[PDB]
């Protein structure tokens, strides 16, 4: 559990990436791709694209960014209280996009990483490490739907 002081950290970060959520979903998603390739080949819409160079010129992995930071905000502006955000989430993506929880814990990865490199000031290691536990807690109650569904990672 997140304590309220976790939390603050969190959306104080997180206000700030929605001064640009499409930026930093176009480099949320860069990053999955480029360290993690298995990611690219689960999502037809994107895998055609073979360098960097592409993927930042595409303008529907940018679209997709900013659904994909649009669910988190909300999940995140819950506080923990996040049952109903989750089920339809934990739901698809176990069952038609078969992605392993191992594949949320990179994107977990990736958000950690362009948010300290975008937010410096607002993102010390108290704020990464409260960021590290509230995306912990999102992993886990998605990974308790898996379960459930027989889903494996
Ligand atoms: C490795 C792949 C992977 C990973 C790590 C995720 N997803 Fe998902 N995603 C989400 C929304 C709202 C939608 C319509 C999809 C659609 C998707 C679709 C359908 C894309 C389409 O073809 O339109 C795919 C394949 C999918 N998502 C693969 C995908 C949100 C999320 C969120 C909040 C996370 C984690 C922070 C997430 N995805 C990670």
């Amino acid at each position: 559990v997140l304590s309220e002081g976790e939390w603050q950290l969190v959306l104080h970060v997180w206000a700030k990436v929605e001064a640009d959520v499409a930026g930093h979903g176009q480099d949320i998603l860069i990053r999955l791709f480029k360290s993690h390739p298995e990611t690219l080949e689960k999502f037809d819409r994107f895998k055609h694209l073979k360098t960097e160079a592409e993927m930042k010129a595409s303008e529907d992995l940018k679209k997709h960014g900013v659904t994909v930071l649009t669910a988190l905000g909300a999940i995140l502006k819950k506080k923990g209280h996040h049952e109903a955000e989750l089920k339809p989430l934990a739901q698809s993506h176990a069952t038609k996009h078969k992605i392993p929880i191992k594949y949320l814990e990179f994107i977990s990865e990736a958000i950690i990483h362009v948010l300290h490199s975008r937010h410096p000031g607002d993102f010390g290691a108290d704020a990464q490490g409260a960021m590290n536990k509230a995306l912990e807690l999102f992993r886990k109650d998605i990974a308790a739907k898996y379960k459930e569904l027989g889903y494996q990672g």
